[PDB]
């Protein structure tokens, strides 16, 4: 019942890794300069391994049995199809890790003979063999964060476990359609990845308002992936099998479950046997759907066992938020402890113990929270925000190491109406773009399930369509939000908001001097930086539509 077994071999890197950066341009200020940012590397891999390696004690009950029955009934309402080899190859991202069999993403997408023939043999093998464990590679993820003294030492690198490219294409042929339909079918509104920022805000406000006396809480499972058992994974397969699927897919799904999802041998970058996994692999197609559904099942059963009154849940993988009817502060705490005890028995122990919350602004769901500000007519306007420490630390890093994929562009788009995106990120990046003279150059940013490409000059139209014109007129932010943003800049050692405000005026003027689309960006995105506001009318943005 151990999540992992290790041989002793180390988790090794592929290319040299840099954890501490040279110079920082964001936390830049004539007499004030700092660099309190870092990147996780292979060096902390052993520490992470220790943390995620433990025995899982799982014991189910009637509450769990009941919920699982309901979910399988809901799943039987779903029909899914196999993807063709061509479709599977086309869904393969352009730079996904190459195969050890002489081909890479490029060849998969161009349907080269070598790649196609290999994938076909892998598929045939899945239909013929439902037992032989499929090997996986384990690597330490390189992610950037800001040092946070008060909250303890630096984070250890997360561990990524994934199978060969050939197997990944096959997972899509067999389960991609299911991943796109199943979660919403069994969870409905509770499925978190179906909402745009404005939609998520609407869901939370509605949920909170429908309670006579609301009480909410976020549950943080300690290393969720490591807590899911072989039995949990086989149960996920039974849920998949409850759907209406072609026999060929059923065969492939069973094989993938027994040979890959339920666990298997892991090798490091050097090819050395590193260990055996008996929990969720982070790099397989079903990770998101599996975590989401399994978290939901355990959480719903735990709500019933704990006596949670009228729970409204929002699930994003291992991220869970429960809003219900308060039974009084003392009883709420008692019910939460009961919920936690139930979750623990289901093998979903808490990292940070949950606590009842009676202020919606303080409830974090899917890494975000709802806040409020005033619109142009003075009425309350709700929007989605989040602690800006990590996104700014990564924006500051991606400025000295402008990687192929940006995270700042994504944050600017998803959190466009926030004060930290408007005062800090937009000011900074439009300044960098003009300095580099690459304003019209298209860039690749990362939304969660799909990498996209966009031109910075298209931001105002994109933002209007995504958040409405209010995104350019929001004012009178809450003191909690102002305080949190100021704390982030302090932790990053970057100039404070009052200084960014001075800078935004200069950036705005520069954009307007360039005329054209750049001028539109200046007038719309920085109308907040001048006392005499501009009218700002609807833009021809009613010519776009996004997926994520
Ligand atoms: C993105 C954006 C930035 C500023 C404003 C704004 O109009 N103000 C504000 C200035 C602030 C400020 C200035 C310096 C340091 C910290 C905060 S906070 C604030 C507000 O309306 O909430 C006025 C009180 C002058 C509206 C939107």
């Amino acid at each position: 019942s151990m999540s992992y077994s290790w041989t002793g071999a180390l988790i090794t890197p592929c290319s040299p890794e840099e954890e501490k950066l040279p110079i920082n341009p964001l936390s830049n200020s004539l007499l004030r300069y700092h660099n309190k940012v870092y990147c996780t590397t292979s060096k902390s891999a052993s520490l992470r391994a220790k943390k995620v390696t433990f025995d899982r004690m799982q014991v189910l009950d009637a509450y769990y049995d009941s919920v699982l029955k309901d979910i399988k009934l809901a799943a039987s309402k779903v029909s899914a199809r196999l993807l063709t080899l061509e479709e599977a190859c086309q869904l393969t991202p352009p730079h996904s890790a190459r195969s050890k069999y002489g081909f890479g993403a490029k060849e998969v997408r161009s349907l080269s003979g070598r790649a196609v023939n290999h994938i076909k043999s892998v598929w045939k093998d899945l239909l013929e063999d439902s037992q032989t464990p499929i090997p996986t590679t384990i690597m330490a993820k390189n992610e950037v964060f800001c040092v946070d003294p008060t909250k303890g030492g630096k984070k250890a690198a997360r561990l990524i476990v994934y199978p060969d490219l050939g197997v990944r294409v096959c997972e899509k042929m067999a389960l991609y359609d299911v991943t796109q339909k199943l979660p919403q079918a069994v969870m409905g509104a509770s499925y978190g990845f179906q909402y745009s920022p404005a939609q998520r805000v609407e869901f939370l406000l509605k949920a909170w308002a429908e309670k006579k006396d609301p009480m909410g809480f976020s549950y943080d499972t300690r290393c969720f992936d490591s807590t899911v058992t072989e039995r949990d994974i086989r149960t996920e397969e039974s849920i998949y099998q409850a759907c209406s699927l072609p026999e060929e897919a059923r065969t492939a799904i069973h094989s993938l479950t027994e040979r890959l999802y339920v666990g298997g041998p892991m090798f490091n970058s050097k090819g050395q046997s590193c260990g055996y996994r008996r929990c969720r692999a982070s790099g397989v197609l079903t990770t998101s759907m599996g975590n989401t559904i399994t978290c939901y099942v355990k959480a719903l059963a735990a709500c019933k066992a704990a006596g949670i009154v009228a729970p409204t849940m929002l699930v994003c993988g291992d991220d869970l938020v429960v809003i219900s009817e308060s039974q009084g502060t003392e009883e709420d705490e008692r019910n939460l402890r009961a919920f936690t005890e139930a979750m623990t028995r289901y093998s979903a122990p808490p990292g940070d113990p949950p606590r009842p919350e009676y202020d919606l602004e303080l409830i974090t769901s899917c890494s975000s929270n709802v806040s409020v500000a005033l619109g142009p007519q003075g009425r309350r306007r709700y929007y989605l925000t989040r602690d800006p420490t990590t996104p700014i630390a990564r924006a500051a890093w991606e400025t000295v190491r402008h990687s192929p994929v940006n995270s700042w562009l994504g944050n600017i788009i998803q959190y466009a109406p926030t004060i930290w995106v408007r005062m800090v990120l937009m000011t900074h990046f439009f300044s960098i773009l003009m300095a580099q003279d690459t304003l019209d150059q298209n860039l690749n940013f990362e939304m969660y399930g799909s990498v996209y490409s966009v031109s910075p000059l298209d931001l105002p139209a994109i933002i209007e369509r995504l958040h409405g014109l209010d995104a350019f007129s929001l004012h009178t932010y809450t003191p909690h939000e102002l305080t949190r943003v100021a704390s982030a800049l302090r932790k990053l050692g970057a100039p404070p908001l009052r200084a960014w405000k001075s800078r935004a005026r200069a950036v705005r003027a520069s954009l307007i001097s360039r005329g054209g689309r750049a001028a539109v960006c200046g007038r719309y995105l920085f109308n907040w930086a001048v006392k005499t506001k501009l009218k700002l009318t609807p833009l021809p943005e009613a010519r776009l539509l996004d997926l994520s």
